[PDB]
């Protein structure tokens, strides 16, 4: 069990999922050993029905693809249509997201409204939008089409790519004709150039696929932008984490998936009719959370994070999970499944999300509460089947503080210099109290035991003075293992780190030092972590690539992680991943990728699945950047 | 050799090939053999680093995804996948042909014009543009804007969809939600749907991928009304076909690939540079033609057919061409290879689409013409390192009659009726001496003896009465194998619809029968069937679900080839494939490709791999919808 997951209540709920014999994540990887060679190395296309074709990574034939397809030009392709599946997936939700602001400020959905005024003028300044003189409808609907429009070719190219980097490293993405033009049209032309008889070479291969992680990019900033103008932009909160969130005498809802525009509605609704939750015998209604919606209304609402992508099925095996509200993404559809062993309310409330045995909600903001009370009233009911029963929640859950958007975090900063908050965190970087900066970013992956190569890593970094930031599964990972507790600051911390985040943090009114690890919120958010860094970088007038910067996707399993970190690599930074891509099988590929990046963007690939060596690798890519600037180390 | 290609021309230069040591594309298939099971029936799915997940299609485990995809979900996402990519291949061409259209009418590419003037008012009027009153520039800049507003989301859907079938057909559709709201849009919202955790039920994902051919099926109608404005709509021309079309003594330049805004412009730019071509020693400049780009330019400027799909590298091997002009699609990357042995300089002139070792040349509208006559002289350049030096042409070649564009046959129609040129050909199917009408569209593929399937399945249908229309890597299969000769529908068509044919032929002051099958152009002009089709029911007064009309893929292999008979289908036609698609992996989706989705558009597939039996049930699928309009068959 501990071959698993690291995660204590996970190998308790794992035990009680063997004891009855429902099926997990787990057992479905152990019974498809062993894996084909030519899938995990990248040496199969089946982008025509010229038939499946795979490369042997060594040996005599096949050493070719049918139509002359290289091993090199096969890998690329496969790897450019997983950025564009990726790119895809943060596109709608963002999209999404700037139909509901736009049917908020058109009266056509009552239940959304501009939460963060000051969120949305800054966004229409940086956009050029002017707000001086302009109704808050009317510059919301404004950035609203201006959102709408970067999915498509016009004038000006995609602002949330163009209008967030610093002008060097803009400059340096337009020296390769690495802009995008549309983040539809990048996914488009992807999926073209990917197409059998279409580009045939790696390179090229390659420099589209850079274009297109920066469409990614785009995508999960205007998501982030626009949720935190629908629902607020976060700041510092306290709540717990892991399974024991969960109380027997509640109705438990759980919120899974990423889009928060149905959760952050059903947050709100739930508290009122707490106030009919009493009469079916339960305290109230309990929103626990999972993925990113989960850490989504966490980090804007302090909502308890119950768990995360792997294990996400150990809610249910508890027995006292009554709802499950999915949007979208990282959702295994076993569920719908294990829900019948279980007793579990599968709901999905997308229409282009559904899952064959799941309740689907036909869902829309028009009907926002609406819906949500109905929803609500079904877990209750799920609740009522529940009555004196048994049930099996681990007594366990860890103390997270999160909430730290880049607003709060250099807010918290400007306590230490009121006219220069950047100013602190870069004495600190230059006296060696703080090495460099670190995000943690990226899925758990059956492959890996659960949070290992994340708190390994994590562990290694916090004693070498360095600032970890994290978000998504690679938060919650973190965050589940006490990560967010300023209480483990003690045993975690070197003593620079432990300087600085102790100034900061008693110097917010906290009265203690800030958290071992900064959560910076959700898979989208993590372009937060671009703003702060592109802050940095524009304070100290050099671009991304020169500074002690390196993200690690540590156990990445979605298409998204993989466009993330190669638009990570893209803006200039080292980009560690512990899971293996799809790239073994071209040594041209892997080498790009890996080494001659460098010479284009100034980012690189680490592909370490030894956590001990990927973090001595990124501590020499943060020490590397150090000698760069002429520091200490 | 009879194996491999039904054309003699290709079995002497597979001779060829053999005896020189240079690998075909049947070679590598025979490396390639034993192919996957999971991957020739769909059961393997990558878009996860969870690893390859494949499921057994019989036996024990592996029965199920890692998540908890079923087979039906997995192969769903996968087919979804390949519509989504044979989507974005036509939408990047028509998109390309709309950049086209607005740089010529707002000065930037003089070597562009509006060719077509009535197309462009038509097409105007259609989607609703007033002409009257306007300049020709400004109408064809707005029908430019229209074009393009038709990737992305706006007040009307897409139109290339909505305004160009019945409004009986259109509202089925929409009863459905099947209506595109945008081409790229469709696009990434696939990508984004299929990705791990996202939708997860076979019905669902299957309407969604009706919907993503529809957006699909506007790309193409959306590429044949812009290459009707820019280089003129097909009127009937007379051609050869195969190899024979080289000639030893003249530069040998072919045009390969799919998009004519490249090609055409060779075409009227090399006759001129012949008065330099004389001096390189050859006769002139001989523009052959390889694929849909050469059926473009076979369908507008009477350019001889080389070869087509899986023979392309036979047009090398001669040791005679010269050049190899390729802009996207289709194109075997090994000819890049091939080249080195037999003397071909391949070039490559799109950004997007190069093949390593291959001459790339950046082209552009802007500079379309000095592009293209620096291309040229590469081959005459070329040409001179063959001076006096042996090649084997094949002494083979076929005559072919096409240009047959729905404009054209609808005029050829009118002939017999002024008033009314749909009559004459619904008063022939209703007395029986037009049985139905067949449209043979889609690729070769390596795993068909090359034009088996289009040719006996032509056959049948000729003696039968059918009106047999083609396009694409069909028609190229037809006509290499004489079906465009008016001297063959005596051997070749039944009674009835040689007299159909011999009456309007005559009487268009061609002095014999239409040729057996109607060349209606390339993969893209697959639309003008849709248009005839759609016209002939509008005329009924009837869904094109009622209409004795069938498709055939009959060889197809690329992924635009299953988007298109998936189309096909939405559009309410039988429609047969003679390749296996990737489906059989899970009964319940092949029920609905076959069966259930008859209860939606009113199409639905026909999966044989027997040309013979595959003849017997279009046959069949005709005669059904002859019984439900009570007719005699
Ligand atoms: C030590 C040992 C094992 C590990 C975990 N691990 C890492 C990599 C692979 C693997 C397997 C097959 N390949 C094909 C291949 C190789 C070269 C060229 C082309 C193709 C690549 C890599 C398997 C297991 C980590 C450290
Ligand atoms: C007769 C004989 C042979 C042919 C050519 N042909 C057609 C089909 C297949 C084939 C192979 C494997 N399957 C897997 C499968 C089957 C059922 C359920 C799930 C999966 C499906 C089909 C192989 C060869 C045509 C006519
Ligand atoms: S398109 Fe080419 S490389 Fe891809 S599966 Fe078919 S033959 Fe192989
Ligand atoms: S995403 Fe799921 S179904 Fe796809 S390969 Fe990964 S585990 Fe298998
Ligand atoms: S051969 Fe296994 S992934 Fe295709
Ligand atoms: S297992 Fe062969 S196609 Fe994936």
């Amino acid at each position: 069990q501990n071959l698993k997951s690291t995660d204590r209540a996970v190998q308790q709920m794992l035990d009680k999922a063997k004891r009855e014999g429902i099926q997990t994540v787990w057992d479905r990887y152990e019974a498809m050993k062993p894996q084909c060679g030519f899938g995990e190395t990248g040496l199969c296309c089946r982008h025509c029905l010229q038939g499946p074709c795979g490369i042997l990574p060594f040996g005599d034939e096949p050493k070719v693809g049918i139509c002359g397809a290289t091993a090199e030009v096969i890998v690329a392709r496969g790897l450019d249509r997983s950025i564009a599946a990726g790119a895809a997936g943060h596109s709608g939700h963002a999209k999404h997201l700037a139909h509901t602001l736009k049917k908020a400020v058109q009266g056509k959905a009552a239940s959304y409204m501009i939460k963060d005024r000051t969120k949305l003028h800054s966004i229409a300044k940086r956009l050029g939008i002017p707000t001086e003189g302009q109704k808050d409808e009317d510059i919301a609907l404004e950035v609203a089409k201006a959102a709408l429009a970067d999915f498509h070719e016009k004038d000006t190219p995609v602002l949330w790519v163009t209008t967030v980097l610093p002008p060097s490293r803009v400059k340096v993405l337009s020296a390769h004709g690495l802009i995008p033009a549309g983040i539809d049209h990048e996914i488009a032309e992807i999926m073209h150039r990917t197409s059998m008889g279409c580009d045939a070479d790696a390179q090229n291969l390659l420099l589209g696929g850079l274009r297109c992680s920066l469409a990614d990019l785009a995508g999960c900033y205007m998501g982030t932008d626009l949720a935190d103008i629908l629902f607020g932009t976060p700041a510092p909160v306290v709540t717990e984490s892991n399974l024991g969130v969960l109380k027997a005498d509640a109705v438990n809802v759980a919120v899974h998936g990423h889009n928060p525009v149905l959760s952050d509605i059903i947050v709100s609704v739930s508290k009122e009719m707490e106030n009919e939750a009493r009469a079916a015998g339960a305290t109230g209604i309990n929103v626990v959370g999972i993925c990113c919606t989960g850490n989504e209304v966490l980090m804007r609402h302090g909502i308890p994070a119950c768990t995360h992508s792997v294990s996400q099925e150990m809610a249910m095996i508890t027995g006292a999970l009554d709802a499950m509200i999915l949007d979208y993404q990282c959702i295994q559809p076993s569920v719908a499944t294990i829900a019948e062993c279980t007793g579990t309310t599968v709901i999905t409330t997308m229409e282009m999300s559904k899952i064959t045995g799941a309740t689907h909600v036909n869902f829309a903001e028009e009907a926002a509460v609406e819906n949500a009370k109905q929803i609500l009233r079904l877990a209750i009911d799920t609740f009522k089947r529940r009555k004196g029963k048994p049930v099996e929640i681990p007594n366990i859950k860890t103390k997270v503080v999160a909430g730290f958007s880049t607003e709060a975090i250099i807010n918290a900063l400007s306590k230490l210099n009121a006219n220069d908050p950047l100013k602190p965190l870069i004495d600190n970087v230059v006296n060696g109290n703080i090495r460099g900066v670190c995000l943690f970013a990226g899925c758990n992956n059956v492959k890996v035991p659960q949070d290992q190569n994340f708190t390994t890593i994590a562990r290694k970094l916090l004693k070498q003075n360095v600032l970890v930031v994290a978000t998504g599964c690679g938060a919650g990972a973190l965050m589940r293992h006490g990560f967010m507790d300023p209480a483990n600051v003690d045993e975690l911390c070197g003593d620079g780190l432990k300087a600085v985040l102790t100034a900061i943090g008693e110097a917010n009114g906290l009265g203690g030092p800030l958290p071992p690890v900064l959560h910076m919120g959700s898979c989208v958010d993590n372009s937060r972590a671009v703003a702060l860094v592109a802050a940095l970088a524009n304070r100290l007038g050099v671009d991304l690539d020169r500074l002690p910067v390196v993200a690690s996707a540590a156990e990445a399993m979605h298409e998204k992680a993989v466009a993330i970190g190669t638009w990570a690599v893209t803006i200039g930074l080292p980009t560690h991943i512990g899971v293996l891509p799809p790239i073994t099988g071209s040594l041209p590929v892997t080498q790009i990728l890996t080494s001659s990046v460098k010479d284009i963007t100034g980012g690189y690939f680490i592909v370490e699945l030894d956590p001990e060596t990927a973090a001595d690798k990124l501590l020499a890519a943060i020490n590397e950047r150090r000698a760069g600037l002429g520091l200490p180390w």
